[PDB]
């Protein structure tokens, strides 16, 4: 049901992204090659709320699912309401592999 979603790579340095959707590039307007390897937090600007932004830091060390909504910019410098929803991904010895995040852009553009 999920079209607009990366997975990270927490076993690598700053958890970089290293798989985004069309419909994340689209949404986000960025190119694949623009955004592969980095971490997900150049979506963020100035009114970005940082109580927010820690709240997805704890959840992410406490490798726990949760969700949270917080404004966002497109390459182009848009901003957006994304309500972003994180998930936790073990592998088959229950060590953490992957986050996958889910994004749904909640702001009426008419
Ligand atoms: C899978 C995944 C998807 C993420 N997607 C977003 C996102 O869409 N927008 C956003 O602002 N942050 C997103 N983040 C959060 C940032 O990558 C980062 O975890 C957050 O800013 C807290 O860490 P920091 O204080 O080091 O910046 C995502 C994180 C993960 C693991």
């Amino acid at each position: 049901i999920e079209k607009n979603f990366v997975i990270t790579d927490p076993r690598l340095p700053d958890n970089p992204i290293i798989f985004a959707s069309d419909g994340f590039l689209e949404l986000t307007e960025y190119s694949r090659e623009e955004i592969l390897g980095r971490n997900a937090r150049f979506l963020q600007g100035p009114e970005t709320d940082q109580a927010t932004v820690q709240k997805i830091r704890d959840a992410i060390r406490d490798q726990r699912e949760t969700t949270v909504q917080l404004i966002n910019y497109t390459k182009s410098g848009k901003k957006f309401w994304n309500l972003l929803h994180l998930q936790p991904v073990r592998d088959q010895k229950g060590e953490l592999q992957y986050f996958i995040g889910v994004q749904l852009d909640g702001s009426d553009h008419v």
